[PDB]
């Protein structure tokens, strides 16, 4: 099934195409590089977008 990792910080997703979250959440991710520098896509309470790679620990 889809990956999923948990939030280490909050992110405002302040730009268009964001997923904002706060610590603690449980994003699914949509799609993923394999690097911590990259933007990945995901999926928390109902909305989605894109946030940075090392915002989150993959479970």
């Amino acid at each position: 099934a889809m990956a999923t990792a948990v939030a280490l910080y909050n992110f405002a997703g302040e730009q268009p195409g964001d997923l904002a979250f706060k610590k603690g959440d449980v994003i699914t991710i949509l799609k993923k590089s394999d690097s911590q520098n990259d933007w990945w896509t995901g999926r928390t309470n109902g909305k989605e977008g894109i946030f940075p790679a090392n915002y989150v620990r993959v479970s």
